[PDB]
């Protein structure tokens, strides 16, 4: 399906946050999305299953990967700066080009159902975070709050950027609120 | 309802963990519920919605009440202190008898929907927190960071609250969790 038209998954992602922004979401079908990226109704199934996934698809954090990345930090390293180095360098490309961050983020917030899509995407990520810990020999309630609180100071980090469209780095935007959060447990 | 007998909700809410606990979350109704309490399946529904709300219904806090509770607050104290104070009054009730708090947990931790049905709460708390602050002079930004904050660390000091079985006052879990937040943002 991408092999002989590789563009198609963005075509796809960049189709959808179009309609969602001039209709709403309720009001587009995956037909509408395949379309407008010139592709049709069974080829859009290649890629992702439902209306909801074409918001996620390739602009999430794998918890496999974090995890993995989380394994490959040195072991010297603080905790939570190597959960934020790994979450940062899988999330490369997301933290890159503002270019419809703005629009995903206008789609998610308007729809309850999206947003209860993102914390569970959340908490896996949390929870992938937390095994590899473990494995690092961090104890368990340890591990809990550093992958709690960088899901926390990411998330935050991530949001500042998109307000900041693109005059921000994404890593001022973290220093930022991990500063801050240490200031306000701290103060 | 519970006006000519006020237990009402307290042996529904009791039945609920029971019959989750002995059977399954997905192998129980309402009418199992209602019985086991001495209740008809129409009086049930004068309590809770549905089988999944016996497990928040009196088990919470109410977003409005915690958001209160903020806004009263003297306005010298530091923001996080004020918030989890505030999360303490308002949940007085919910962190003083570990009676049937480890049932609840592993009810909600097997069941994916009532995982999902917990973080939509724990979002709306949250968001409450940061109109509160808000309308108190803090930031927006660091509203949420708060809020957030917050939110992390109730919820961790909850449940090692309940791991302790009741030989450690939620106080000292609150204390430990945010002693060790600060210690992983600090080093």
């Amino acid at each position: 399906m991408a092999r002989w038209d590789p563009g198609a998954e963005q075509r796809l992602k960049r189709a959808a946050l179009e309609l969602y922004s001039e209709h709403g979401y309720d009001n587009v079908t995956v037909t509408d999305i395949a379309e407008r990226a010139g592709l049709t109704r069974r080829s859009y199934f290649r890629y992702f299953p439902d209306k909801r996934e074409v918001l996620f698809g390739g602009s999430e954090l794998l918890p496999p990967a974090v995890a993995r990345a989380v394994l490959a930090a040195d072991p010297g390293a603080a905790p939570l700066t190597a959960v934020l180095d790994a979450m940062s360098q899988v999330g490369a490309q997301l933290v890159a080009q503002v270019e419809g961050a703005a629009q995903r983020r206008a789609v998610i917030d308007a729809s309850p159902e999206l947003q209860e899509r993102e914390r569970t995407k959340s908490a896996a990520i949390s929870r992938a975070v937390q095994d590899a810990l473990v494995r690092r020999q961090v104890d368990a309630d340890t591990a809990e709050l550093v992958a709690q609180l960088a899901t926390v100071a990411f998330g935050s980090a991530f949001r500042r950027w998109i307000d900041a469209e693109g005059h921000a780095d994404f890593g001022s935007c973290l220093d930022t609120v991990t500063d801050r959060l240490r200031a306000v447990l701290t103060g």
